[PDB]
């Protein structure tokens, strides 16, 4: 989207990027006034004010300055000091719009005669740059196009200084012919390379010492920003004069530049009563021109519009942001929300919905003490989910709250809201039913319905023969046919996919703006692809003119980027065109019909096919060409081609605000060459009653000329002998009038209705209705991965932290589902930490070195040390735990429970040392028994255990109790003891092996060290010595 | 029930070409048991049928088997063994 | 049992799942010390089709970010005395927010740039001891030594809750075995 920059960003970028041999005057040389600063700083910062003279004008986007006497010329400091204060500050009329003034520019005087007073613009065009040069420029300057001299610059083609020379230098004075050619080709670098659409310098003054840039008017190509991000800088965006900059269009403008999603905002009258959330950049401009029909433009607050499939969270933020504006005042009359929109064809009407209804409730009370009444309607996916949300919402809120389908006509809203209605070479044939096309980009949804839409347009092979996707190998991607399951092939590159595939003849690039340019200029180095659909919308204007250039070069056909695509009822499908399969049937877009139309809009391309389907046979084929400066093909580039197919019987045209494309059908049709009825619309009506230039959603929705306007377009169809209705709301008459005249002469005979083959229920939207039942095959409790936040057992991992617990509590959650108190989980940590490790000579820790030292794995060789954790290795604590619980369960005195041990051949469990037996005890077994006497409340089996381990070492003085015994018989006690537990709970956890699983953790820590250390120290693969094997094989077997 | 009348999609999570257990005949990669052991193969037979879902020719599954002959054991001192016979002594 | 269970499910920590805490330690110090700025960083790996790892999340992208990314993060800024990697991830993270919101720093990604931080600019380490742990793989190990406590709660939880054998329905699986071999 071109956005004119302020004259001193302008001056700056051309000052500072500029290469020319001639020495450019007055670099940085200017000055800002603004209201809100002080003045003796900008005499410190600006020494040359006293230097020489001064002449100030505002520079807030206002031309025809000098004529309404808003510069003063030849004053000095003085003279611009008291010359700002009866107008800085003060209130003006400019042509039809009125504003304050905020911003003024000073520069030095330069003295010059009006012989050299020249003019320089550049502006871009479809099929290049013009350039017009004048010798008598200024304000004297006149007409432009017809007397100033005009020269073109095509795509990708340089401008040499001979050409200026000759063609743009034929009355400028010899003496400065060379060093201004320099310039002018200097002045098209930097109109090239920080991708300028416009750059008109009036008047430019040469002399002996240097060129002086008086003024210069500057339009530059916003979408370019990802591409001139360190030569912009922080540029900034002035808004039309009359209208202020608002913080909250700043933060729409970001989300929207944040992805690759479109979020409109536009702030027109804040004192306004109409608020609106229409989805589409076409479908905004109709319910805009709808509201302005019925005298609304007055109280209409703003334009917005969200597009590109927002997320809920961006769509919460931008209603949110919406929700916010209108709320700050209050109007006797109450205040609507208008939330439109076409019927979606991938817009996710329940997520959007969802942001929505959230953003609502956050500003439920705001909004019901301002009467606020909410108009919605909205179709496309998932849209019954939207409509039930959006009724519950406004139920729960008290919110009063009207919520609409398909069923209604897109205007009914808007007229009841405001009170008038009562509230209940190029080929010609592009697709056919062999259509093989290739898609660009991980896109299974998009396939999936195209897959859907062939099956039920009973093609016999699939339309999508293989995918691109350069992050993935090549591989196999599961889809579906009807409800038969089949493969379509995806590649890392193209070659591969056009080398496989030579019967693909269309691509369609799902790649963002910033591959879309690279994707299709690789595709068409393939003869075979005759049919490009790019769907990416911000692909800056200079890599589409290249794209159409090399396009019309090869003679392939792109559908503009920025669009849905196209639907070919019966035989292709383009990307999401449509909506899903029930749209697909509810329109009867799986059969031919006799109407053909032609739209830059893709949501107003499905209300097309809604409206042609309810009143006419159907849709032959439709077209959405895009909302950007220079669509890939034009109106005529479709019309032409329809006039030329047989099938078709009447061609439907939507037009849009901007671009002098409908007189091309108007020529057309007066040369006899469009013979076929044609009924056309042109959207943007409102923007003739709109005191502004409000610029739309669509990049080529802007007016430039008074020509381009959509009530001159519709008036002069209306001459040309085009079918036009009053309005957007007669248009559905007015085609349906069309078609029962065309059918009553027999040029149409509708066919007979077949039926379209049946696709079974999707399992996921089935059980989001509830309508099917499959009983979960997995239970779990420990755990909740889904969610906006992640859940222990209950808790949130946020509450988790700020509890203060550590690998005790988190251990605690995850293996008992229990809030332990803090000693409790210290106490698991401290056990843990005990249990790290015990040297490389333990069976796991030897194994998990051999592993390592075989140069395995980290995850390998921690297993194999790990599997040796069992019966005689690492499960001490588990049998020790068990055996102290059944003789303190069993009632038996500690000298009865030794004599039964001794008296049964077996040893107690966690009793016995190898060194320490007293006098020198475990060293880990005191201080685990030191913190549980002094932490935990209550140690039966622990006083228990040590009455046991007294008896014991009665008996000889190793026999103590083991860190084993005394880690199984505390956490017993601490199971059993501490108030989150039953006694079942905690007889049951010790019997799934609880404590076989804290000595498994606490021994992965060594485990893993060990496996460092043994890849740090760079061992080499062990092999056992012969010698400690004794081999005792058979003699002969 | 809504699957049986076809009334319901739900796309397959995995993929199998090896081996076929329902039905009334245990098949391997298309071949029935019964129909393994009639044409007399072993091991080669069946590893080559579960691996490579090929009918490889007698002297191919022969070797197969003589190369699982030759790799049965070399000893208890490689890292492999030791291993086991380490988790072994374990009676884990 | 519980040693089995838990080996099991240890056993797929790899490259496509538990991994991309070392892949992603591994391309942000990479990229970090082969000195290129972050948009070089994002424009190399886009051209060598490669997706950035510990970049990218499923719901949670901005006004409502990870809650794990976040704590951790805070931590780090509030305790670490340099931490250079994470500024480059950061700001690589907010070039690829600008591509796509759901484009931030994971938590694999957060955790390896950390701890490549903690490693390399704390007083313990030398660059040289930093970067062989890292090479030999110490944040695979943290991952799986993490993982190892759900692992093992969930192995408690089914035998908590008494589940019987799990059989795959034969509807979830499609044969695609040849005619006859
Ligand atoms: C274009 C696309 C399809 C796909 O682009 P996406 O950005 O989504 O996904 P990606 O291709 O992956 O790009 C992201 C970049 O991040 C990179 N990346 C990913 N992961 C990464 C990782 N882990 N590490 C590093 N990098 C990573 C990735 O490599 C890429 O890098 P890059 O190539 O340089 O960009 C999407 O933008 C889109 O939908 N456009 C819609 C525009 C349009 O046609 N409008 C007209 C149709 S009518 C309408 O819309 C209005 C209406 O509402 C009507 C109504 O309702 O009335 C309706 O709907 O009909
Ligand atoms: C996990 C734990 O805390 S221990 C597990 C708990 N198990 C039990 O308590 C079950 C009942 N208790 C018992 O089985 C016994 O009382 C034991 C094993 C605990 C007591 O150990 P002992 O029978 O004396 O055998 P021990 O393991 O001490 O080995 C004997 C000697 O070999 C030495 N030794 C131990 N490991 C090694 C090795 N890798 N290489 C060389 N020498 C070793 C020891 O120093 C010990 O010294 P000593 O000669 O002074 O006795
Ligand atoms: C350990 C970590 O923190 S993740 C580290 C991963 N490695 C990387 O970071 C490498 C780079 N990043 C990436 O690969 C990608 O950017 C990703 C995978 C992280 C981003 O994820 P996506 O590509 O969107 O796939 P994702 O995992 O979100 O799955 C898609 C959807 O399935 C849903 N889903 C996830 N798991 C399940 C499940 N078990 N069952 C059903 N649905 C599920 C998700 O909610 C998600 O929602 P969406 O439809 O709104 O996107
Ligand atoms: N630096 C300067 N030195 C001398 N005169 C200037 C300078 N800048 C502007 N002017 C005067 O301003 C007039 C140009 O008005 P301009 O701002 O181009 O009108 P508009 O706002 O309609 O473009 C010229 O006639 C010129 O005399
Ligand atoms: O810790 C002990 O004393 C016994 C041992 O070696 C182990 O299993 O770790
Ligand atoms: O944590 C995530 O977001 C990715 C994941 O599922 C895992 O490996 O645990």
């Amino acid at each position: 989207s071109a956005k004119a920059i302020s004259e001193q960003t302008g001056k700056e970028l051309l000052y500072k990027f500029i290469c020319t041999t001639s020495a450019i005057q007055n670099r940085f040389k200017y000055a800002r006034v603004t209201p809100d600063t002080d003045w003796a700083r900008l005499l410190q910062d600006h020494p040359w004010l006293l230097s020489q003279n001064l002449v100030v004008k505002p520079d807030q986007l206002i031309k025809r300055r000098g004529k309404l006497g808003l510069v003063g010329v030849n004053l000095t400091l003085d003279g611009v000091k008291s010359w700002l204060k009866p107008r800085l500050g003060q209130e003006a009329t400019v042509g039809k719009a009125t504003g304050f003034l905020k911003n003024f520019l000073i520069e030095p005087f330069v003295p010059h005669s009006q012989a050299e007073e020249f003019y320089v613009c550049i502006y871009a065009t479809r099929e290049g740059d013009y350039v017009l040069f004048h010798h008598e420029g200024g304000v004297d300057v006149g007409d432009v196009d017809a007397k100033a001299q005009k020269l073109l610059v095509g795509v990708d083609e340089k401008l040499n200084p001979e050409d200026i020379k000759k063609h743009l230098l034929v009355h400028a004075p010899e003496d400065k012919k060379e060093i201004l050619a320099s310039f002018i080709s200097g002045l098209f670098n930097f109109y090239e390379d920080l991708y300028f659409t416009y750059l008109e310098i009036n008047p430019l003054v040469v002399t002996k010492d240097g060129v002086y840039v008086l003024d210069l008017a500057a339009k530059v190509d916003a979408t370019a920003d990802y591409i001139c991000k360190v030569k912009w800088g922080d540029i900034e965006f002035p808004p039309p004069f009359g209208r202020e900059a608002y913080p909250e269009e700043a933060y729409i403008a970001d989300l929207d530049a944040k992805s690759g999603a479109s979020l409109k905002l536009t702030l027109l009258n804040p004192k306004g009563r109409i608020w609106t959330m229409v989805a589409g950049g076409g479908a905004s401009v109709v319910y805009s021109d709808t509201i302005c029909d019925l005298g609304g433009v007055n109280e209409l607050a703003n334009y917005g519009e969200y597009s590109g499939a927002p997320s809920e969270q961006q769509t919460y933020d931008y209603a949110k942001t919406i929700l916010s504006l209108m709320t700050r005042e209050k109007h006797p009359d109450g205040k609507i929300l208008i939330i439109g929109g076409s019927i979606a064809n991938f817009t996710n009407v329940a997520a959007t919905f969802k942001g929505i209804v959230r953003a609502i409730r956050d500003y439920q009370g705001p909004l019901k003490e301002h009467e606020v009444t909410i108009f919605v309607r909205r179709g496309g996916p998932n849209y019954q989910e939207g409509l039930r949300v959006m009724g519950e919402v406004g139920k729960t809120t008290g919110i009063p709250i009207h919520v609409f389908g398909t069923e209604t006509h897109m205007t009914a809203i808007v007229g009841m809201a405001l009170g008038h209605r009562p509230i209940p070479g190029k080929s010609t044939t592009l697709f056919s039913r062999h259509t093989k096309a290739i898609v660009w980009g991980m896109q299974t949804r998009a396939v999936q319905g195209m897959l859907d839409f062939d099956y039920v347009c009973s093609r016999d092979e699939p339309s999508v023969a293989a995918m691109v996707y350069p992050f993935t190998g090549d591989h196999k991607q599961k889809f579906y046919w009807g409800h038969k399951e089949i493969l379509i092939p995806v590649f890392k590159n193209m070659a591969d996919a056009m080398r496989k595939h030579p019967e693909v003849d269309v691509l369609i690039n799902f790649a963002s703006l910033r591959s879309a340019y690279d994707s299709t200029m690789e595709t068409m180095n393939y003869a075979q692809i005759r049919t490009i659909a790019i769907i990416a919308e911000g692909i800056p204007e200079a890599l589409t003119r290249k794209l159409i250039k090399k396009a019309d070069q090869k003679g392939v056909t792109i559908i503009g980027p920025a669009t849905v695509g196209g639907i070919k009822p019966g035989c292709f499908k383009i990307g999401n065109t449509g909506g899903m399969l029930d749209n697909i049937l509810a329109s009867k877009l799986y059969r031919p019909g006799s109407v053909a139309y032609v739209s830059r809009s893709g949501g107003m391309s499905n209300e097309l096919n809604n409206i042609i389907s309810r009143t006419t046979d159907g849709v032959y084929e439709g077209v959405a060409i895009g909302g950007d400066r220079y669509p890939g093909s034009t109106f005529m580039d479709h019309v032409l081609r329809y006039q030329d197919t047989p099938g078709v019987k009447m061609i439907v045209v939507l037009g849009e605000i901007g671009g002098t494309e409908e007189y091309k059908i108007c020529r057309g049709i007066k040369e006899g060459r469009l013979t076929k009825p044609i009924v056309c619309w042109c959207i943007g009506t409102c923007a003739t009653m709109f005191s502004s230039e409000v610029q739309f959603g669509h990049a080529g929705a802007c007016a430039n000329q008074a020509s381009e306007t959509a009530v001159a377009k519709n008036q002069a169809l209306k001459e040309a002998g085009v079918f036009v209705p009053r309005s957007f709301d007669e248009l559905g008459e007015i085609i349906q009038s069309v078609y029962e005249d065309l059918v009553a002469n027999g040029v149409i005979v509708p066919a007979q209705e077949v039926p379209p083959p049946t696709v079974p229920m999707d399992y996921s939207w089935a059980r989001e209705l509830g309508l099917i039942r499959k009983p979960a095959s997995f239970m779990t409790s420990i755990c909740d991965e889904r969610g906006q936040e992640l859940i222990y057992a209950g808790m949130p991992i946020t509450e988790v932290f700020k509890e203060e617990m550590g690998i005790g509590g988190v251990l605690g959650l995850l293996w008992f589902q229990k809030r332990l108190p803090k000693y409790s989980c210290q106490f698991i940590e401290m056990c843990l930490m005990v249990t790290a490790d015990h040297g490389p000579a333990v069976s796991g820790a030897h194994n998990t070195i051999i592993c390592a030292r075989a140069g395995k794995d980290l995850v390998s060789s921690l297993t194999s040390g790990l599997l040796t954790i069992g019966d005689r290795f690492g499960g001490a604590l588990d049998a020790a735990a068990k055996m102290f619980s059944k003789a303190f369960d069993s009632g038996i005195i500690p000298m009865e429970f030794v004599n039964k041990m001794k008296k049964e051949g077996k040893l107690i469990m966690g009793i016995g040392h190898r060194v320490k037996s007293i006098n020198n005890p475990d060293m880990r077994v005191q201080i685990l028994k030191d913190y549980v006497r002094q932490h935990f409340p209550a140690t039966p089996l622990l006083d228990y255990a040590l009455e046991v381990e007294k008896i014991t070492t009665s008996k000889k003085p190793n026999l103590i109790l083991n860190v084993a015994g005394l880690i199984g018989v505390a956490f017993v006690d601490m199971l059993r003891n501490c108030g989150s537990f039953t006694r079942e709970e905690a007889d049951e956890y010790i019997d799934i092996g609880a404590l076989n699983g804290i000595f498994v953790l606490g021994r992965s820590m060594g485990f893993i060290g060990h496996y460092l250390d043994q890849k740090r120290l760079k061992q080499g693969l062990y092999r056992h010595p012969w010698d400690d094997i004794s081999y005792v094989l058979p003699e002969h077997m």
